[PDB]
């Protein structure tokens, strides 16, 4: 479990090396993009980006996906009542749908989810996936802050490998998970995608902002991730729509 911590595996893609030191400001991190059309890697700061982390509610983007697979929820009915527990949040203190629960970072709906999955299909997709470091460890909650890491370099590339490739996940499956990740949409872009926050002793400790962005012209995979500073899911996402506005991902 020594170079666990590193994802080593070298890039056989064409990829340019960039400087996002700027935008990134006060906060360490790592920024990666890949285009389909040009089947190329963009990447700020490949040492970081290599280095795996715990995902946090990024992982919530694969258990929406388990869930769908096997039916725990669907596309006529992805619908879980509240378990009369009360939240410090009111969006979380209601019925959730896929969407609602995505869109609101929803613990208890994601956990709840979870619980219905054998260890041995969640071991089983990791490894296809080639997921991080595929470890589940208790088994309880093992995506927050826990026993599985990832790097940022590999969610891109396991995110756009999941979606993209023909694989034993149906198209329907991931056309729900899709509309469950919409953020934005105009005339020129839509982006996709999910925030990530971990916190240790009341501070900040791992921020990220994992998803996609289709344009005209293309389809993007990017994730930011931010190691120190202010390492928050929304200062991974405000970061993100910066670099991806810069490039001319993003218009209007
Ligand atoms: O890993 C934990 C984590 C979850 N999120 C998203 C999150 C968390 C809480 C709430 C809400 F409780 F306020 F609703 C909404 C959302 C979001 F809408 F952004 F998805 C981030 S950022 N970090």
């Amino acid at each position: 479990s020594i170079t666990d911590y590193n994802y080593k595996k070298p890039l056989h893609n064409d990829y340019q090396i960039l400087d996002k030191s700027k935008i990134f400001g006060s906060n360490s991190g790592s920024f990666v993009m890949y285009s389909m059309a040009a089947d190329a890697y963009y990447i700020y700061n490949e040492k970081e980006s290599r280095k795996r982390y715990s995902p946090n509610s990024t992982y919530k983007i694969y258990l929406a996906m388990f869930g769908l697979d096997r039916h725990i929820i669907n596309d006529e009915n992805s619908r879980m009542s509240w378990n009369h527990k009360h939240y410090p949040f009111d969006a979380w203190n209601k019925e959730q749908d896929l969407n609602t629960a995505m869109q609101n970072s929803v613990n208890w709906y994601f956990e709840r989810i979870s619980d219905q999955i054998p260890k041995n299909y969640t071991a089983t997709q990791l490894k296809q996936l080639n997921y991080g470091n595929k470890n589940l460890g208790s088994y309880k909650s093992y995506w927050m802050e826990d026993s599985l890491k990832i790097s940022n370099l590999e969610q891109v590339i396991v995110f756009k490998n999941m979606m993209e490739q023909n694989n034993h996940f149906s198209k329907k499956a991931k056309n729900q998970l899709s509309s469950s990740l919409l953020i934005k949409k105009n005339e020129k872009y839509e982006l996709y995608g999910k925030t990530g926050t971990g916190i240790v002793n009341g501070k900040y400790n791992n921020g990220w902002f994992v998803g996609y962005v289709i344009t005209n012209h293309d389809k993007y995979y990017f994730a930011t991730h931010l190691s120190d500073g202010k390492p928050s899911g929304k200062n991974a996402e405000l970061i993100s729509e910066k670099i991806l506005k810069e490039m001319g991902v993003l218009n209007g």
